[PDB]
């Protein structure tokens, strides 16, 4: 019928997993603030998103991707994505697996880190970087789509 893709955002409080969420499900942002669904067509196959915005260990056994999340305002949350990474490398026994690194709040003028920081450190891990910002939904639909995306360069 549909395709069914687990996904889960991970990262520091404060980042905007909500915030990046909410924009994807129902397209407003939201400045004060469990598990959402969303049919979306990608690439010509009609996909249900099963999204976990961080006992809900499962999603992290079970999901197939993760957007780990940090704010380009945020010097601290940046330097946590190696632990979030790490937490994620322990649960899947391996270092394929299917993620994003999201740099939200682009919109703001306050920017600590650089986009060559977090280009290298993308790199390094081998997966996509995409700047973000749940205000202007700049790079929304692209960070979701580019996970669903890595998800299936591995396995069908
Ligand atoms: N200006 C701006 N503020 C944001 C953005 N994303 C989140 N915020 C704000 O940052 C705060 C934390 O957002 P939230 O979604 O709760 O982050 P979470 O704790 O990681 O879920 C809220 O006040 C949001 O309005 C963004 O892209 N731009
Ligand atoms: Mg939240």
């Amino acid at each position: 019928h549909m395709t069914e893709y687990k996904l889960v955002v991970v990262g520091a409080g404060g980042v905007g997993k909500s915030a990046l969420t909410i924009q994807l499900i129902q397209n407003h942002f939201v400045d004060e603030y469990d598990s959402y669904r969303k049919q979306v067509v990608i690439d010509g196959e009609t996909c249900l998103l099963d999204i976990l915005d961080t006992m809900r260990d499962q999603y992290m056994r079970t999901g197939e991707g993760f957007l780990c999340v940090f704010a380009i305002n945020n010097t601290k949350s940046f330097e946590d994505i190696h632990h979030y990474r790490e937490q994620i490398k322990r649960v899947k026994d391996s270092e394929d697996v299917p993620m994003v690194l999201v740099g939200n709040k682009s919109d703001l003028p306050s920017r600590t880190v650089d986009t060559k920081q977090a280009q290298d450190l993308a790199r390094s891990y081998g997966i996509p970087f995409i700047e973000t910002s749940a205000k202007t939904r700049q790079g929304v639909d692209d960070a979701f789509y580019t996970l669903v995306r890595e998800i299936r360069k591995h396995k069908e």
